[PDB]
């Protein structure tokens, strides 16, 4: 398949992610790693990640979330959840059951099989911050891990997420590293530390 853009794009207004600042005990369940650009989660956890703008869009844009592998001998291969996930009934009544990335409690979440490419995708409105907050959230969930036989493998993914307009146009977009694994505070003091050694 061909592949997605990964390219960050603030566009017209000056859209970012942000991520919270959860560090490395080893309970935590959700941590991101500003040097390796990189976030380490559990399992079906809940993963904050924060949209930020400088200006306000039009009514009607949407955020999207699709994963892709990030090695180059990878990256034309569609990432879905493997062979057992996909058949665990886990479901939430809306996400399709091969599909790797949720967005949890969000009713109006669309989720897309593309038929071209094959790619998975789920999509929300995009919506201003709450009275007294600074940024809107998304709590996205990914439904296996990393090392899953049969699906991704040990393959490192990555997460872009586009800003679109009403037709899907692109108006802005980010994108992150994700290690879905038991113990993301341990590996992410590991690969910090790989890092600081290289
Ligand atoms: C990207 C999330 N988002 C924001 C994130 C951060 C800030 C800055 N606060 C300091 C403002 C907005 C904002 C304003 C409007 C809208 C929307 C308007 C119509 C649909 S969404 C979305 C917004
Ligand atoms: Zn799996």
């Amino acid at each position: 398949s061909s592949v997605p853009s990964q390219k960050t794009y603030q566009g017209s207004y000056g859209f970012r992610l942000g991520f919270l600042h959860s560090g490395t005990a080893k309970s935590v369940t959700c941590t991101y790693s500003p040097a390796l650009n990189k976030l380490f989660c559990q399992l079906a956890k809940t993963c904050p990640v924060q949209l930020w703008v400088d200006s306000t869009p039009p009514p009607g844009t949407r955020v999207r979330a699709m994963a892709i592998y990030k090695q180059s001998q990878h990256m034309t291969e569609v990432v879905r959840r493997c062979p057992h996930h996909e058949r665990c009934s886990d479901s939430d009544g809306l996400a399709p059951p091969q599909h790797l990335i949720r967005v949890e409690g969000n009713l109006r979440a669309e989720y897309l099989d593309d038929r071209n490419t094959f790619r998975h995708s789920v999509v929300v409105p995009c919506e201003p911050p709450e009275v007294g907050s600074d940024c809107t959230t998304i709590h996205y969930n990914y439904m296996c891990y990393s090392s899953c036989m049969g699906g991704m493998n040990r393959r490192p993914i990555l997460t872009i997420i586009t800003l679109e307009d009403s037709s899907g146009n692109l108006l802005g977009r980010d994108s992150f590293e994700v290690r879905v694994c038991a113990c993301p505070g341990r590996d992410r003091r590991t690969e910090e530390e790989n890092l600081r050694k290289k």
